[PDB]
């Protein structure tokens, strides 16, 4: 079959891949519609995976089950479904501890453009279907759909890590796709102020929509102080990282308050070191909690976000910029994501 | 000075009681609009609290500080405040234990209407100004303001106490003005959907406008009947406890999934006993755990709501159906509060 | 295959069954050493699943691995194990919410003597063995390694529960095996004073001897009115419910702390209605949380308890009054669990 | 007063201070018996806390309540109290918000040797004396009760934060007095396998004392590695930092399993940054939670760990390796605590 792969570190390019074949717990999906995402872009020009060879991309889209193993019982051939991009091994000693994300290993969860083949290909493999698939509402927008695979998974997954209170206040350190999904998740979990740290024009916009009642520029000032102006000194309670380089961090544990928490959804693959700053972390002992992690998958995972935007809880369109119709555009999609013009948020391709 | 207090069980009048004189923390203030409560009711004809002899009723309110003591800091006469229905000692080992709304006793944080007189009165006092006063905003409505001290407080302590996670269905029972803040808190927790049970028309769209997704009526079938067939057989994760008589609680119980949280936020009145439905409580084995309790208070939680007001995060004015201006007017308020018409949410009377 | 089976209601006996068969995940196993429960007691004597008809009996055992699924890679016949008592379907939904004694329905995960044949029979069926089995170390006595499989999981879950502090005050209402069990798992949680309630002196010896600083005995007084004696009028900030009628629920609340927590591992069968004391409950304002639930199950349950009796954290024999030898031996044990003399703590029936 | 104290950076000896006056709320307390702390000596020769001068030092004491503020009603000269190192104001936002070891500022709850005088005093100043005070019962030795003050709390503390379940596998890094009491709290959680890290002879001996199963040394191998080994690989649940320097965080987060928790109670001060290992940490996706904070204080902090000790849930004597009588022996056991000889753990003036 075609897939758009990672031919070698800084090669992109379509291949003839072999067609997955489904186990009994499994299901072959046909995809409707995909979005690019920045792992990709780190996976082949930045090595994030070490040199993949020929493995097809993509981890974040939704499609229509085409077939179905002896065992699977709730999805059948012809089921639109979301795909969550972390797919765990359900049956495994991490699951039975509480942590799914990382069944049979450290971020084992995620496995399309990882351990196995990725969405951008005519059919993917999905394992266990009846533990990682939910039914795409009829009328849900395909655009919107996707981008509860990731976006929306990993952004709330940080409003959650973070243990906001009602009342909160709340710092989102990068407005992109998944910053935008922390600060809406952050106003779903009762938020008060919610400062998102961003410059670009569209991303802001979505900012303020999302919740956002304060936006800062690094281009005006030190975060930090930014920050502790606009608190009075104070700080924030939470803060949540979405995008950034490793430095976050230390601004992170110097703008929350001590007690607070700091939840890191931002995966770092560049410099090989966070660091965090002794004098403001309270030298380890002003209880700044910091947490960071997969997003979760699954079904229920799945159902529950997807039942959200069924009634209306967050509206994901505004994630969306660029839609583009046609499996071949998908390289351009790609390559927009490399490229970042200031215009681009997400960008979904549909089949 | 003058005051609307409980004469005798099933006797309300205006009497001169003494004006409260303040302590080296505390506070006198001047009600600049007050709010009836279901609680008021319950004291005076159901004598919920015994046979109170001439106290002042009333537990929701916000005024302005008339008279500060010694080491009142940070609050000083002619500040505009939000004063919290739960006003707890804050030196106690309970709020050591981190249980403010039980200092020195269990429900000992509610101290208007109980411990002391009400804020139906010329003045009224508040223990601790520093740790239980809140500055009211410049540009907050007085109705919407009241709503905050107990009402607002109370749902939202509801949907905090039933630990709602993103997406989890939550059934709550009352559609009063508790419970529409039940709803409201349900929503700003990540609740996917949310199913009100009640039938009073401006309850009902209040109800939707708060968060409801779906509108249950006891009129037209068992109330656990419904919600099962809602939700395919399947049950609520949520059940949040606003309103009726004992017999919700076997309904949550019922209704909700084994390992699903039951929080109650109605301050049972009548009914001695409520009882737990052994078979669907899977004989004290079904992980459905029940949780019950008062309203938090203090500056801090007042500060915490008061910023999701300004923030926009709920909007209380649809709690407020009746609006009188003069002090005189509480008694007519009061009675409505016990008559319950069917336009009745919230009253706030403005002095 | 033999098997001690109810017959009918309040008919016990050996019978001829069918020898189970082991799908691709399964394993058959070959009992060592039993124990009788109360539950097998409840279930024959009092109806609590109905009229169960020759079904075998028993959820407490360890044995060896006879026949495995082709499927099992991690256990292979010779193999000896500790089967928990609850053994739950790892993929379901409940598991992915993190509930994992309900996967596919409320208590579903304990399946022996409910929705199959128990252990005391030749052969007994294990269902996803990877996922439910556990390695019996060599030099673990078997009387010891059966006490983990129900008792331990499930006293030390009414401690998990609790969600004891270092320092808790905890009550346990009921010395029995599970009571003991308690207590075992509150001292384990930091618990300070334990307060255990019983009056059989051989439980009275045991529950001192795991950790009770306090014994009460009902013969002597009203159980909160004593405990409000020894506590100065304070209280307790834990009980948990392990043995008792209904009315243990009331007492609970009445003597545990306003913002305190209740377990129960009690599983009620007899009254259909536990009722909470309305005033003593605060009303349901008291923030006394009420929790309930199966014994967790599964492997790494089994594996986390094994460590701990490895690592002499507790000592499993306190528990063992009575060791047969000899299946034959299952109804005299059975029989002497229905007529409870004094000097009955558990019995084993080594085979 | 006489009073030993900090007379400049690397400069100690007795000075002639003032005595602490008690304001209404506040007690002065005599000292019966102190213990000098790693603190002290960082604060002095390290200049931890910059150029003190004439501070004096100690913050471990028991001792008689010699004068009593007017409003002090819990208290009164004569009485014998723990005096926890901790003693938060608690009429603070930070108190509402449960943080009281930040009480108006972070880690503001530390005052002895800090904000003020310290305990090596003929009389120290106790802020809120009902609030942060505990009485010492009458049969316990001064020794013993010297350790509940900052040793048990912090200890116990990081076993807290590390939200340890049973069964659960707690690697200890730093077999000093903070840290063989995270062992002991460890144990009291519920932990299997504890494996301290250290190899002072007399350390090693009391963490097994206090439930270390496994000691791991330096001197042979890389601690990650030799966790890895014992563990098969597999790694450890959770990871109390208690010694060490700043590289010690790199270690915990390589040797914890991805989901686990890292609990920091090492105050840091030296290396002005603790590093987190990118690729070990997951890149902050591993849901490797890192959380350290002041130890709790307060009266029923000290009340808690005191029953605990009444009710022998642990034996605090294997602390004290010295033990002084006579004030002026305070100097001998500070250098003590400085040179670090072998055959000390900690030391007790008894004067
Ligand atoms: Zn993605
Ligand atoms: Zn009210
Ligand atoms: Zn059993
Ligand atoms: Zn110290």
């Amino acid at each position: 079959m075609k897939g758009f792969a990672m031919l070698g570190i800084n090669k992109l390019g379509w291949i003839e891949k072999e067609r997955p074949v489904a186990g009994s717990y499994d299901a072959i999906v046909r995809p409707l519609a995909v979005s690019p995402c920045t792992s990709d872009i780190h996976t082949v020009f930045e090595g994030a995976l070490g040199d993949r060879k020929n493995m097809i991309l993509g981890h974040e889209a939704v499609g229509e089950v085409v077939e179905v193993g002896s065992e699977v019982k709730d999805f059948k051939p012809g089921d639109r479904v979301i795909v969550p991009c972390t797919t765990p091994d359900w049956r495994s000693l991490e699951v039975q501890a509480g942590f799914q994300q990382h069944s049979n290993g450290m971020l084992a969860g995620w496995k399309f453009s990882n351990f196995k083949d990725g969405v951008f290909g005519e059919y993917f493999h999905v394992n266990d279907a009846d533990m990682n698939l939910a039914i795409l509402p009829k009328d849900m927008p395909l655009e919107n759909a996707v981008m509860i695979t990731d976006m929306m998974t990993t952004g709330f997954h940080g409003a959650e890590l973070a243990d906001i209170q009602m009342g909160s206040s709340v710092v989102v350190i990068g407005i992109g796709a998944v910053g935008l999904m922390g600060i809406a998740g952050a106003k779903l979990r009762g938020a008060g102020r919610i400062i998102g740290v961003g410059s670009r024009p569209i991303c802001v916009e979505a900012a303020k929509f999302y919740g956002a009642t304060d936006i800062l520029n690094y281009k005006n000032g030190h975060i930090v102080d930014q920050v502790m102006k606009l608190t009075n000194g104070k700080g924030v309670d939470r803060v949540i990282m979405a995008g950034g380089g490793s430095e976050t961090l230390s601004q992170a544990v110097s703008m929350v308050k001590p007690g607070g928490i700091i939840s890191n959804i931002n995966y770092h693959g560049s410099g090989d070191a966070l660091l965090i700053p002794r004098v403001e972390w309270g030298c380890g002992m002003a209880h700044k909690t910091i947490k960071g992690g997969l997003c979760p998958g699954g079904r229920l995972r799945a159902e529950m976000l997807r039942d959200m935007v069924v009634y209306n809880r967050v509206d994901l369109s505004k994630l969306v910029t660029h839609v583009y119709h046609g499996f071949d555009h998908i390289e351009e999609a790609l390559l927009l994501m490399k490229d970042k013009p200031k215009d681009l948020i997400k960008a979904v391709v549909i089949l």
